[PDB]
């Protein structure tokens, strides 16, 4: 049943750049929404949607040596029904 959020890990980092990768089942997923922000509360960093076509992603513009909270909102649907998914979030030091 539940199996949209999984395999979320970091492959490596680079000068002002990080590479995160998760999963994408075969169910025609409507779209994905990746949002991230450095712990602070001064202002959210950024977010971006994708047709679930990209299984990986390259994010940059962050600050090395700091806590970072990530949240992936996976929305699926068969046509237009209230098909609500199960979003998830986790904190990690990057």
């Amino acid at each position: 049943v539940s199996d949209v959020p999984r395999d979320l890990e970091v492959v490596a980092a680079t000068p002002t750049s990080l590479l995160i990768s998760w999963d994408a089942p075969a169910v025609t997923v409507r779209y994905y929404r990746i949002t991230y922000g450095e712990t602070g509360g001064n202002s959210p960093v950024q977010e971006f949607t994708v047709p679930g076509s990209k299984s990986t992603a390259t994010i940059s513009g962050l600050k090395p040596g700091v806590d970072y909270t990530i949240t992936v909102y996976a929305v699926t649907g068969r046509g237009d029904s209230p098909a609500s998914s199960k979003p998830i979030s986790i904190n990690y030091r990057t």
